[PDB]
């Protein structure tokens, strides 16, 4: 049995994110467009800042900014809760808690718009430093690699997951941003409840020369593990 989930990501499915944050009182919008090849675990996105300089540095954001995109081994399938829900979708919940710093904490809704699966975010960030790691942007414009925790959530029908994203800093140290996160079912299907497994994650950051907007390019594989 392969699922209507499952068969919706057999191909190269487009992408696209619309994000509307504000961090501090300083607000934001961002879009985002690309596609998705579940099959390698394959993202390909670029990011733009469509109401100019983006107020926090963009490694920040590229957590929040489609687990349905994961590569799940065969062996594997039957834990895949975020290909499960679909075409309905997810909301996927986190707080983001920023060492020595602030908070974000996200509301998203993952589902499919026709062909396309879209990802629709609020961001709302409070209680951040005005000349720290991230207000003052000095964090280091490269990549993210770890791994994503993921356990089963029965009580709410879905998952939990955890993870530490360890962002460089310009002066050689790290941040810390410790990531809570839930997820529930939009519609009211079938309950996957998978096993404690992880998500290795990894993503290159670059820049389109041609842009002039601020802008973020992503490149990302992630591949499901642990079991």
């Amino acid at each position: 049995m392969v699922s209507k989930g499952e068969e919706l990501f057999g191909g190269i499915v487009p992408i696209l994110v619309e994000l509307e944050g504000d961090v501090n009182g300083h607000k934001f919008s961002v879009s985002g467009e690309g596609e998705g090849d579940a099959t390698y675990g394959k993202l390909t996105l670029k990011f733009i800042c469509t109401t100019g300089k983006l107020p926090v540095p963009w490694p920040t954001l590229v957590t929040t900014l489609v687990q349905c995109f994961s590569r799940y081994p065969d062996h594997m399938k039957q834990h895949d809760f975020f290909k499960s829900v679909m075409p309905e979708g997810y909301v996927q919940e986190r707080t983001i808690f920023f060492k020595d710093d602030g908070n974000y904490k996200t509301r998203a809704e993952v589902k499919f718009e026709g062909d396309t699966l879209v990802n629709r975010i609020e961001l709302k960030g409070i209680d951040f430093k005005e000349d720290g790691n991230i207000l003052g942007h000095k964090l280091e414009y490269n990549y993210i690699s770890h791994n994503v925790y993921i356990t089963a959530d029965k009580q709410k029908n879905g998952i939990k997951a955890n993870f530490k994203a360890r962002h460089n800093i310009t002066d050689g140290s790290v941040q810390l941003a410790d990531h809570y996160q839930q997820n529930t079912p939009i519609g009211d299907g079938p309950v996957i409840l998978p096993d404690n497994h992880y998500l290795s994650t990894q993503s290159a950051l670059s820049k389109d020369p041609n842009e002039k907007r601020d802008h973020m390019v992503l490149l990302e594989f992630v591949t499901a593990a642990g079991i």
